[PDB]
């Protein structure tokens, strides 16, 4: 995916609730640094719902593609309030951004 486009998508749709950098603050949602290859509900120091803690999947390209299409369908009872991104390209770009930004 296109990392620059993904950043713009992140800023538009995600950044008000999430930081990405190492040591970034939790906000309404958790800081996302280190997400890739991590199980659900494992950012330190954040009160997740039991639903997000209990989902039990490993975050990566395949599971983010599904989740981001419709978060509440993938994790029913999540307190993340975001309807989803319908477009496959847009999700791929966003994921490519996340794979860089969350690992820097
Ligand atoms: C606030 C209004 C949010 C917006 C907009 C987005 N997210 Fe979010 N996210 C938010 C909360 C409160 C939580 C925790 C949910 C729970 O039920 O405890 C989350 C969680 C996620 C996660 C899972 C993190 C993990 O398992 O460690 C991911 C991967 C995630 N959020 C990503 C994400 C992206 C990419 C968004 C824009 C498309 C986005 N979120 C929007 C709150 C909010």
């Amino acid at each position: 995916g296109d990392v620059e486009k993904g950043k713009k998508i992140f800023v538009q749709k995600c950044a008000q609730c999430h930081t990405v950098e190492k040591g970034g603050k939790h906000k309404e949602g958790p800081n996302l640094h280190g997400l890739f290859g991590r199980k659900t509900g494992q950012a330190a120091g954040f009160s997740y719902t039991d639903a997000n803690k209990n989902k039990g999947i490993t975050w990566g390209e395949d599971t983010l593609m599904e989740y981001l299409e419709n978060p509440k369908k993938y994790i029913p009872g999540t307190k993340m309030i975001f309807a989803g991104i319908k477009k496959k390209g847009e999700r791929a770009d966003l994921i490519a951004y996340l794979k860089k930004a969350t690992n820097e």
